[PDB]
C-alpha cells in the first residue's frame, strides 16, 4: 500500500530522470574531450614559452650591444 | 483514474523539483558549448603556430651545421 | 496527521534518487569552473604571445620591400 505508493513515485521519477541521465552521460564525455585537449594545449604551449623568452632575452641583448 | 490519477499528480510534482535539476543543466550545457568553441578556437590557433616554430629550429638546427664547418 | 509519516517515507525514495544526480552534478560543476579557469590563463597568455608575432611577421614583410630596392 505505501510500499505500492513508493514503488509508483521510483518508477515515475526513474522515467523523467532518463532524460536527466543521458543529458549528464553526454556533458560528461563532453567535458572529458575538452579535458584532454586542454592539456594537450598546455603541454604545447609549455614546450612554446620558453623560446619566446628566449627570444625576447636575444632582443635585450642586442639592443644593449647595439648601445656601445 | 483511481490510482492513474495518484500517478499522474506524482508525475507533475515530480516535474517541479526537476524544473532546477534542467535548469541547472541547461546553464552547464550553454557554459561547456562556450568552452568547446574557445577551445576550438584556441587550438586552431596553436595548430597554425606549430609549424612555423618547427621550420625555425630546423633553421636554427641548419645554420648551425654550415656555420661550424666552413 | 498521519500524512507526514507518508511524506518521510516517500521522501526517501525521491532522495535516494537524486542524491547520484545532485552528486554528479556538483562535481561537473566544479570540474566546467576549474577549465574555465585553465582556458582563462591560456587566451590571456596567448594575447600576449600573439602581438610580438605579429610584429615578426610585419618586420619580414618590411625587410622583404628593402631587399626589392637592393
Amino acid at each position: 500500500d505505501i510500499i505500492w505508493d513508493q514503488l509508483i513515485v521510483k518508477r515515475t521519477l526513474a522515467d523523467l530522470l532518463i532524460p536527466i541521465n543521458r543529458q549528464i552521460s553526454d556533458i560528461q564525455s563532453t567535458l572529458s574531450e575538452v579535458t584532454t585537449r586542454v592539456h594537450e594545449i598546455e603541454r604545447q604551449l609549455h614546450e612554446i614559452t620558453p623560446v619566446l623568452k628566449m627570444g625576447r632575452t636575444l632582443e635585450a641583448i642586442s639592443k644593449g650591444m647595439s648601445e656601445m
